[PDB]
């Protein structure tokens, strides 16, 4: 059960293409195809925009996030390069992260707030530093994926960095004597991975494909008592197959409860709950929400809000921003 709490236009005739809930969930960023940023908050009995994030890009932005602080805001765009934004009393163009060599997919930033990492069309993600002079450096260049990056996204605690290519891989990649290397490369995806979320534990990985199935993947540790070899391993726990009808383009996996989101190309939002019965080496799931025509076009993005449990926003093709409440 998935109740309609709110509908706005956040990029009107155009895609809206992602959102980001700050840490507080007080404002969700919305970014899509003209080329701004728009920020939502609550007034009155309605979500509203206040404040207009224009001027930092030449073309579509495809994806935004925030820093773990909530103060800065990053904006992954087609015109290859991933602005910063500092919030102010409204927001401030204040850096401008240049160096790939095509359009920029996706950006996130580390739980330190001492590192992002974006990803692109040029089939790299970069790992960027930020200094304490607000300065960006990038520390290194990540290329082992043959294609397009399509995702990254940083462990909820740990500097371990998750992307997802459409060379139908997920990678980890983590520090290692002074240098970031590729961890795992994890493979069972038929098609393209297009989006990615660890779970309230940190120990899972959601990815979610073109193949129209979602795979969760388990990390373990040396010593595990599953006896799963390590040269920590991650293997693939789930799929979860046969409850999508066109590809999946994104998923979120509630840190408060669990709950698993998915925003798919049949206009429909789906919602997935672990049994909490299950063997968790093991796991199933159940449907718990289906809802048709959530949007009236593609769905690209689904986020939880990170302090209101159940409240969910989701944006579509039709240029939208539908806000949700969850009903378990």
């Amino acid at each position: 059960s998935l109740v309609l709490l709110g509908r706005v236009p956040a990029h009107p005739d155009s895609r809206c293409w992602f959102l980001a809930w700050n840490p507080a969930g007080t404002l969700l960023a919305s970014c899509g195809g003209d080329r701004r940023i728009r920020i939502w908050g609550t007034e009155g009995d309605s979500w509203i925009c206040k404040s207009v994030l224009s001027e930092g890009h030449q073309r579509t932005v495809r994806k935004v996030a925030w820093s773990p602080c909530g103060n800065y805001l990053a904006s992954a765009s087609f015109d290859a390069t991933t602005c910063i934004w500092k919030k102010n009393q409204d927001f401030e163009c204040v850096t401008t992260l240049e160096g790939h060599e095509n359009e920029v997919k996706s950006v996130a930033w580390a739980p330190s707030g001492n590192l992002l990492a974006t990803c692109s069309r040029d089939k790299s993600v970069w790992v960027w530093e930020v200094d304490e002079e607000d300065e960006y450096e990038c520390v290194s260049v990540l290329n082992s994926h043959t294609q397009d990056v399509k995702h990254v996204v940083w462990h909820p605690s740990q500097e371990l960095l998750a992307s997802a290519s459409y060379d139908d891989t997920v990678k980890l990649y983590r520090e290692e004597e002074d240098d970031w290397v590729c961890c795992a490369t994890l493979e069972g995806h038929e098609s393209t991975v297009w989006s990615l979320a660890f779970d309230p534990s940190g120990q899972r990985l959601a990815s979610c494909s073109d193949d129209r199935t979602v795979r969760i993947w388990r990390q373990y540790l040396p010593g595990n008592e599953q006896g799963v070899a390590c040269s920590p391993s991650w293997k693939c726990i789930c799929t979860l197959s046969g409850f999508h009808s066109r590809t999946i383009y994104d998923i979120a996996w509630c840190q408060l409860t669990g709950a698993l989101a998915t925003a798919c190309g049949d206009d429909a939002i789906r919602v997935f709950q672990e049994d909490p019965n299950s063997d968790p080496q093991q796991p199933t799931f159940s449907l718990t929400a289906h809802l048709h025509q959530a949007h009236s076009q593609d769905v690209n993005c689904v986020a939880w809000n990170p302090k209101e449990p159940g409240l969910l926003a989701s944006c579509s093709d039709d240029g939208e921003v539908a806000f949700w409440k969850y009903q378990r």
